[PDB]
Parts: structure tokens; sequence; C-alpha cells
């Protein structure tokens, strides 16, 4: 078990991708296609990710008093529109070219691109996969999304049937159709999410049952009311009012509040508690 | 003094441009410029804004158990991209026909729309730019920033003097492009702001120190350690913990924390405060 710099480490494997651009060829063998520049692209988009998540794995700061956790959250939304935009673009192209111009790549231009292309692009979004359930890593879910649209890569067009004994035409337009829709409904859900998270949206309810029980057991407290939960990229923000007896000390209220704090704290680690403790003035 | 529904007053009032969309005339003149489809956008993307900041309003809710407030900073981080964009395309179009092709725009067409434009464009600006001083609303002054640009409209294209005797040429460019950088700068700035509230930036140092001033001042509090503060939207966020006496009961504690609580209060009214009390386990 390693820390939440597994994600550092997903950024950088982006940036795997950096061989992929030189497994590229003009000097090997002069002949230029288009997937040179979305993975182009790639080095920026995802070399910018590293950067913002590297800012959002910041402690707490002068004026960010709370994390930096959000620029994930940013850093999804951010991709999530772009992705969200190459997914119409290419759901367009899809009944576009349903043969209204005509299946026009036929050139068998050497495609041990486009299948190393898939190979290593394999290789990286099962790593990010990896990541994203060791981590649940907004910033590098989204980060991978797109990878996962680069792996619908269709060195999978059928040559031999090919296209289809005429009447019934057939075309990159089933494919290039189909990952258009599915991408773009993946897309707009993630950053969904991502707004999501950028309002301060509550935990999800298991995770805020649990908090309840872990409260209203505990010995010293004797009702808790006021419970509200976010959390910003990994961190969760907890805050509650326990109510106490009346007349106890400071020092021992302060003590049941601790332990309830504490407790909290074990079950959700990484998370930031904050106890507000009432004596009996609630009806 | 009203309220903050003084911004949603301002919502409308984008959509009052519904009257300039029909200050437009292809009925009671057969002819057709570009500025009757940005301000056809305009009732658009200005509507979106008045049900995202209706969004923004509203209270508390199950599952956003603090504001809805950030509503707003993502508004306005919306349409500073969308603003952040015009501008590069206009300043772009500044050295594009810096006469690379030639000034153009030479037919004399009914201009008495782009001095309406004006007139009315600059009634809302103002009425946007009273609520924004009213009301520190990042929503409103996003979209007020869009409208500033369609207040830079050139029915003050020299028609006398003109263009200049020709050696030292003249055109839409100079202005066309100065237009360009100092709006490209404004929306980066407005998104920079909007950002900055998405992450959970603190307060001012002003009301940072008023804060500590309020609390340390205070009768029944020793010291106070941990302040930790931000705003979602106009509602603003604190939390600190006061150091009172070990051995106080706690319905006396509470007692001086409440009125702390309740002077913080009154010196930023909206606000929301939260008091964890500590007695003295602190070096
Ligand atoms: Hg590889
Ligand atoms: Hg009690
Ligand atoms: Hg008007
Ligand atoms: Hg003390
Ligand atoms: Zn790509
Ligand atoms: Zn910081
Ligand atoms: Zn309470
Ligand atoms: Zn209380
Ligand atoms: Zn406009
Ligand atoms: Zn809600
Ligand atoms: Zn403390
Ligand atoms: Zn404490």
């Amino acid at each position: 078990l390693v820390s939440r710099a597994a994600i550092a480490a997903t950024a950088m494997a982006s940036l795997l991708l950096l061989i992929k651009i030189f497994a590229w060829w003009y000097t090997g063998s002069v002949s230029i296609l288009a997937a040179l520049v979305d993975s182009l692209v790639d080095i920026g988009a995802s070399l910018t990710n590293l950067l913002v998540v590297r800012y959002s794995l910041q402690p707490a700061d002068d004026n960010h008093s709370f994390g930096h956790g959000k620029a994930e959250s940013l850093a999804a939304l951010a991709q999530s529109m772009f992705i969200s935009g190459s997914a119409l673009f290419l759901f367009l192209t899809g009944i576009q070219h349903l043969i209204s111009p005509t299946p026009m790549t036929d050139p068998g231009v050497g495609v041990i691109v486009t299948i190393v292309a898939l190979i290593c692009t394999i290789i990286l979004v099962s790593f990010q996969r990896w990541v994203v359930r060791r981590t649940q890593s907004q910033a590098v879910r989204a980060d991978m999304l797109h990878y996962q649209s680069d792996v619908m890569m269709n060195g999978a067009i059928l040559l031999a049937l090919g296209l289809s004994w005429y009447g019934w035409h057939r075309a990159d337009a089933l494919f290039a159709l189909g990952i258009g829709i599915y991408i773009l409904y993946s897309a707009l859900r993630m950053g969904y999410e991502a707004v999501q998270s950028l309002l301060d949206r509550a935990l999800p309810d298991e995770e805020r049952q649990e908090i309840i029980d872990i409260v209203t057991s505990w010995p010293g407290v004797s009702g808790a009311h006021d419970l509200r939960t976010r959390q910003s990229g990994p961190t969760r923000f907890i805050q509650i009012h326990l109510e106490m007896e009346d007349s106890l000390p400071l020092v021992q209220a302060h003590m049941v509040a601790d332990q309830v704090e504490q407790a909290i704290l074990r079950r959700f680690p990484g998370s930031d508690v904050i106890i507000h403790q009432d004596p009996c003035s609630v009806v």
C-alpha cells in the first residue's frame, strides 16, 4: 500500500505516450496521417493534468486553508468538456459519412502505427484503471476517459468481409457513430460529477449513515444535530453538533467530543472533522 | 435596501435584450447583418445564466448541506471561458484585417441598429454595474463582462476623417485589436477569480483580521487557534477553535462561544460560523 502519490504516478504514465509521439514516423517512412497531432495534443493536455494534480496534492496553504483538492474536480470538468466535444464531433462525423461522401479511408497505409497505438494505449488505460480503483481520483478518471476513446481505435475494420455486398452498405459509420454516443454520455456524466463536487455536495448516504451511527452510539453524547459533509478531492470534511450534558466541565465535554472526532477519523482516514459541542438548549 | 434577489433582477435585465432581438429587422427592411445572432446567442446564454443564479439562490438542500452558492462561480467560470474565446477570436481578427485583405465594412447599411444597440446595451451594463456594486455577484459580473464587449460597438468609425490619407493607413484594426487584448485580459482575470472561489480560497486578509480581532478581544476566550475561511457565492464560512478555561461548565463555555459566534455573525451578515471549543491542551 502506497499513498495518493499513486495518482502522481499515472500522470507521467500519460506522458508514456511521449514515446508514442516518437512511435510516429516521417524520417523512418515519409508518410503522414492525423493521429500524430491527437497524440501531440495528448502530451500537452495530460502534461497540464500532471501539473494540476501536483497542485491538487499540496497541503493547507495560507489562502487555501481547506484543501487544494478541488483542483482535481476542476481538472476533471475541464477534460469532460473537451472530451464531450470530441465525442459530439465524432457522432456528427458518424452520421456525416454514413456513406454521404463514401468510405474513403481505403489506403492500406502502414497500419503498424494504429495497432501499436492500441497496444500501448491499452497498457496505459489499465494502469489508469488500476489507480482509479485504488484511489477514487476524479482527475485521473477524466484523463483516462480520453484514452478510453483512443483505445476505440479501428484496425478492427473488416477487410476480408470488408464493407458488405452492395445493397446493404457498411463502413466506419456504425462504429464511429456508436463510440460517439457512448463517450459523449460517458464524458457528460463524468463532468456532472465534477460540478457536483464543485458545488459542495454531501457524502454518499452510506458514509453519512456510518458517521451518524459512530456518533449516536458513543457513550458521552446524548444527541447530535447538525451534520454537514462534503469532500474536496480525497479528503472529506465533516462537521457536527454533539449534545453533551449541560453541567459537564469543558475539559470533560471536550474529551467525549475528541473521542467521537477520533472515531470518525479512523473510519474515514484522511478526513477532517470539527465538532461543535452544545449542552441542552435544543427541542 | 432590497435583498440578494437584486441579482435575480439583473438576470431578466439581460433578457431585456429580448427586445433587441426584435429591434432587428427583416420584414421592416429586407437586409441582414451578423449582430442578430450574437444577440440570439445572448438570449440563450444569459437565460441559462438566469436559471443558474436561481439555482444558486436555493437554501440548504438534502445533498447540498452547505450552499448552492458555488453555482455562481461555475456560471462565472463558464462565461469567462466563452468570453475569453470571443476575445482571442477578435484579437486575431485584429491582426487579420490589419488591412491584409482591406477595410471591407464600407456598406453604409442602416446603422440605426448599432446605435440603438449601443443605447440599450449601455442601459443594461449600468444596471448590471449597479448590482455588481450592491452585491458582489461573481455570476452577474461575468454576464456583464460580455455586454461590456457588446458596448465596444463601433458606430464610432470615422467617416469624415475616415481611414487616413494614404501612406499611414487606418481601419477597425486599431480598435478591434485593442478591445481584444483588454477583454481577453479582463475575462482571464475574471475566470481566475472564479476557479479561485471554486478552490476553497480564504477570505481577504481584511475580513480575516476582523474575525481575529472580534475573537481575541472577547471576555471569555483566552486563545483561539484554528481559523479557516471561505465563501461560496454570497455566504461566507468560518470556523475556529476557542480556548476557554479548562474547568468551565459546558453551558457556560457554550455561552462565551455563542456570543463570539453571534458577534462574527453581526459583522458579516449572511455568514455561517462554527466554533469548536478547546480547554487548555495546546502549547
Ligand atoms: Hg508502449
Ligand atoms: Hg443531556
Ligand atoms: Hg432598450
Ligand atoms: Hg485557560
Ligand atoms: Zn488521443
Ligand atoms: Zn494554496
Ligand atoms: Zn447546535
Ligand atoms: Zn451551539
Ligand atoms: Zn452579444
Ligand atoms: Zn441541492
Ligand atoms: Zn483545537
Ligand atoms: Zn479539540
